[PDB]
């Protein structure tokens, strides 16, 4: 769909993860290749599958995030599913035809909420003619100057004007309707009223199926869990299944969903796996031909750190800015006082588990709780979190190790 | 169908596959006899029942493209289910019902999909009709003349011609429509229900069970790894009981599909293996007996590597360069460059894993990340892949054993 | 239903199997019961069951050929289940049930094929009057001296007669159709069109039922599977399971099918198994006494597999012959060339896994497998197999035991 | 219903039963209450409950048989279900509740066959009216003279006459039919229309509920087989489950059937087992109150069995003699010939495994293989089973024990 070049995209990615940019150019590749494919023949159409690509790297790193803007970038649908929740099958438990459907069944939550944008303006346009025909019964048999029904727009355009918030004016309007009721209801009664005559049925359920087909990206987590170790055997067929399992949504092949027949053949895979006990080449030999794309992830550093903390668009730290607004308050974010939430995040992750940029996220809402209930009797103040702030308000907590796997 | 000579069969396989030949005649025999078989007398159609093969040799060789071509070659309904799916219905799991479900649930996206296909010119030639009718309302009875219609066929051509391109203007036509939406969509929303009109929806459904029953080609993978083995025994009974479950499709016997009821009697099987564990006298009896053919795929050499890379049909190496030039590109491998990626490619499966010609996929993916995200940024050049580039992108990593088992 | 006497019956067994006269006979004597029931009076035809019975012998000897041969032999409802297929039920698994409504599936599958024989002359006679009357719009209001409306039948009967191939002409008739179309069309579309009409609901469907409880047979393979053994309990009380399960379908009961309820006490049913584990005397009290007559069948010898490759109807041999006609090849075998054929196939069996009959077809098939190929280049040829072609083509792959594993 | 007293219960039982007085008596009493109750006033017919009855005993000795023939004698819906079913529903199975259903759908197979008993009659009666008013279609408007319609009652009775056999001579008649199809089949097809006119589809199905919940009656078949025993734990407590799960539907509860809403209030339970390995004190106590009866059957003896082979009605002996009869021969058990079957079976259950009665059967069975094949061929002629011939049939057979366990 976009004809954003590999660049381009990277460059768009840029603006939501930090670092990581192999695995952002691998996926770049990747949806400019599918701008490459329909620029070719009938044959070479068939052929050309997706490059699925296998992301290796440590926990909160960027890996799904880089998948969802990936998505998000080009409108697709996505979804994500975690390994392991198959390996239960065995004895019981979700199909993977499962993960066909649900990317359908989101690829038209989607179609559907992005359906009444487009319908959000008619039915206040081309519909909200319903009230004021009520308001000013037009003549019997309106005449025909093409302007005639535009020329009260003086008696006709002073009710539309004075329908800008002025209402509550109980009339009646019409399995029409007939009705008789109010306006802040007559009037919403109409929104969805006139909406659902625009949007018609075999053309919405039957595009989802066609983007999910075209555009659709699963991201299958932790694919290192459903390898071969050497600990047991039993576990092992168990997972090994899991990839046999995966194999023809991957390889090619049509699934059942309650919208109609979707077809795998060209879903952009992204596996991902962390590869501490297993390795890339312990996948089963279908599955690695069908992950030809390699791309690994650093982990994060205290420097990756700070710049999450305020560089991307939407920010936790931007977030946290307009929500205290939200109250009346500025909160103001020095950059030494930055370096010290970052600096306390990685602490913790060093000291107790890693969980990489995650823990941004617990610090940073540890250090303003008291901020964020105080916040509406403080109206109209700056309050600066500097580093002395923080200090104040993290120090002991991370200091203190057990207390930190509770509380951060 | 088809009228192809074995020879002509094989022939048109070659096309695909690089070698394998025996294979080819094995799989060959069997397409021509579904022919020879047509040809027979009334009871001699119940009597001869097709005749399955089942292939044995070393993963990633060619057996599943051979049978995906060869079903691809009759237009037949093509399905490949892995044999191991079904060792843990003993606890729970898919049905072995479901392989005959979803060869018609597949066999129905198929005659859908080529219906579309028969449905998609006279399905916009009268559908022009539509819009024509519209921008030159046909006389108040025509005068029987068959071209005194075709007589606009001078305003009228204008039209049809002046809609060769410009259209996108605002229109009404007609559950029919009336409704007033512009051209560019009456003549989409015309698409639909002009084709929709043209499609005999009861033989739709009615011809994949004819496809099923007539042309149905189950391949199931693997089959080698439900052979019973001298490690265990409560697998054995569930591994063997996946033979007895199997036995009843192969033999001959009814399933039940939600379109209607499917007779596996002429399902033509190609059973998998690679049988370095198990050998194929370890099938139970009755199913040794459905598998009258047998076949040794042998394993890929160097040679065959290098011809794979080009030789082919849209051969991934021709793929890529029609790729590259959606991008403006010129890319050419040079003899030496192609004799080294195939190089490299036995390198890994002989230093790691052995995953036979999947590896190529994965060395020509690495190889080329490189231009395949520059490849815009160098529109209208010739970039040339010959063994120094080759070298300089794939010895290090090809050097590096444990890398390779992650990045190719 | 058919009235043939058990010694006709016998004989009509004896085209299909070789040897095995004691099983004949006694599945003749079952047959004949089913008339000799319907003979008696209200009582006692409640109180007659059927004589059901418990086949012994190795493997591929017959047992299965004759069941399917005697259930053929009265146009009975047929179904075989192997009964370790429900072994698993203690876990999970199909239920018996299922038996009686596959029975019953099939039951259907047939009465409905079979209702397209009875009406495939009614669409094409008192059906093809369709495109006779729009090539010959019939009089405003036939005459009446009821040779009126046969009287064209010189123009009429030149329209007949001209539709002896002569199509592809467009016209239109008629939810009836209305629908402009051709005739390779039109006359097809005929076909069914007018055959729907014949057939009606509540009687068609309403006799599967009528037929399964009259002349179902049910082949429950390897009974003996499910007996008792001195390895273990667990799965002990899992196969003594499958035989109480097994229990009411055979000692008379009530199972629901989407097609309605059958009632299985006059099903007749043929149980097998080889008894080298068990004894039939371990299959549980209530199961011995419904399986009233036992029968062993001999092991096959060397004249039997000779007997076997020719003697039968349409038996593997003759197929051959005929399918290589269908290359206009004539095929021929002498006395000693089949000698050698049923040699190998013994000698096989004995130096590998014994299979019984089927080794015949695989061994067959394998001397064969190059003038399959070669056939069409060999068109207006006498090829005649003889011992010394037999030799050259099998004598290496038998004397070869490992390779006997693989190859046949 | 029955109004019959416990005595002339017995008595009707002696008729298919011999011997196991006790059981009889037992089980009159249980039935002669079903109508005291009726008797009883509003209160006390809640109040008192059926007595349910526990019958301890080896196999094949009458249990099941004086059940079956106890709620055959009063029109009752029974039900034999094998406890030991429900003791894999731990890892699934089917639920009790399936009991209180089948004995619903079978007391519907039921009560709907019963129905066509009544409709086979005025459902033939009122048919004819319809092919007669198609050989004489009755003047216009009859004359009110209840006799100047049965006036043809003479060309009438003609046709009516005529029509007790020579019919098959093609009519018309009247979704009523309208078509011209043949008199032997309007006849047919009117067999159906009229009957089914004649039957209430919603009393019909509400009367199998008013069956099932006044005169069910479910055998629960090896009971003493899900009581505790001193051998394991884990099995015990799935044993003792199916108890507890049995518990509601002996003290009275609700099921949903797909035929309605099922009260099990006033079933009446017969449960069996042989109680070897454990006692009926071992059944959990709630079971043991809803037990009130116990009746111990004692084994059959030489002398039973005798009796068993001549005595009841259309015993296996007599039910033999008529279907040699069916073929035209006269068979003719002497004293002393039966006298030495029954010695046989006795002897084959001392020597190998005690089936009960039920070894009368086969043996009975293997004795006559030889007459039920030459029946036909036999035509006309006076067959006599002597000891000479018995003992020529069976003694090499009875006397070898290990063929014993597979031929008797
Ligand atoms: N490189 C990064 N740039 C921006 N945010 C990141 C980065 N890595 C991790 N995060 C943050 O941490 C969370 C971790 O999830 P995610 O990024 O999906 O990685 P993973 O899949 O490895 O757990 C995300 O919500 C994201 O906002
Ligand atoms: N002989 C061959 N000729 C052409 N391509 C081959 C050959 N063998 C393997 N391949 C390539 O490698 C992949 C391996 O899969 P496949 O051919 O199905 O074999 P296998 O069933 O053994 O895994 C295929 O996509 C195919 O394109
Ligand atoms: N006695 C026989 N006469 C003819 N064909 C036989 C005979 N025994 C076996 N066969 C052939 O061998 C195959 C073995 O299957 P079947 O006859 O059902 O026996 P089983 O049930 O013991 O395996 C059949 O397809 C049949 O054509
Ligand atoms: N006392 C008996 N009188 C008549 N027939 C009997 C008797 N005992 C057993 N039988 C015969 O043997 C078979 C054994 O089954 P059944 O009578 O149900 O007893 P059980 O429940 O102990 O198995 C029945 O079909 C029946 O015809």
């Amino acid at each position: 769909h976009s004809e954003m070049t590999p660049r381009e995209i990277v460059s768009e990615l840029d603006k939501h993860i930090i670092g990581q940019d192999n695995a952002k150019r691998s996926v770049a590749i990747a949806l400019r290749n599918r701008w490459r494919r329909m620029q070719l023949n009938e044959e070479l159409r068939h052929e050309v599958t997706p490059k699925n690509i296998l992301m290796i790297g440590p926990t909160g790193v960027g890996k799904t995030e880089i998948a969802r803007r990936l998505a998000k970038l080009a409108n697709a649908p996505f979804i994500k599913v975690e390994a392991t929740k198959f390996t239960e099958v065995g004895y019981v438990g979700k199909e993977v035809d499962s993960i066909i459907r649900d990317l359908t069944d989101a690829a038209v939550k989607m179609v559907r909420v992005q359906a009444i944008e487009k319908n959000r303006y008619r039915a206040e346009e081309l519909a909200e003619e319903r009230i004021l025909d009520v308001l000013i019964p037009p003549a019997k048999n309106n005449w025909g100057q093409t302007e005639q029904q535009q020329e009260p727009s003086a008696a006709r355009q002073a009710f539309r004007k004075k329908l800008r918030e002025g209402q509550l004016d109980d009339k009646e309007i019409e399995k029409q309707k007939a009705r008789k009721l109010k306006i802040k209801d007559a009037m919403k009664l109409l929104i969805e009223e006139e909406a659902a005559k625009l949007v018609n049925p075999e053309e919405l359920k039957q595009d989802a199926i066609d983007a999910v087909e075209q555009h659709g990206i699963v991201f299958i987590d932790e694919i290192d869990k459903i390898c071969k170790r050497g600990e047991s055997s039993g576990p092992d067929v168990s997972r090994e299944g899991v990839q046999r399992d995966l194999l023809p949504l991957v390889e090619g092949c049509t699934v059942s969903t309650k919208h109609g027949m979707v077809k795998t053949d060209h879903i952009l895979f992204i596996a991902s796996g962390a590869f501490q006990i297993a390795k890339p080449s312990d996948l089963i030999p279908e599955l690695q031909g069908r992950l030809p794309i390699r791309v690994e992830l650093q982990a994060l550093t205290t420097s990756d750190f700070e710049r999450i903390l305020t560089e991307p668009n939407a920010s936790i730290t931007v977030q946290y800015k307009a929500l205290m607004a939200t109250e009346g308050v500025n909160i103001e974010f020095t950059d030494s006082g930055i370096k010290r939430i970052a600096e306390a995040a990685w602490q913790v992750n060093e000291s107790t588990e890693n969980i990489g940029a995650r823990r941004l996220h617990t610090v940073l809402e540890r250090l303003m709780e008291e901020i964020s209930y105080d916040a509406s009797d403080l109206s109209g103040q700056n309050i600066t979190i500097d580093a002395d702030y923080v200090s104040k308000h993290l120090d002991a907590l991370v200091a203190d190790e057990d207390l930190s796997r509770f509380i951060l």
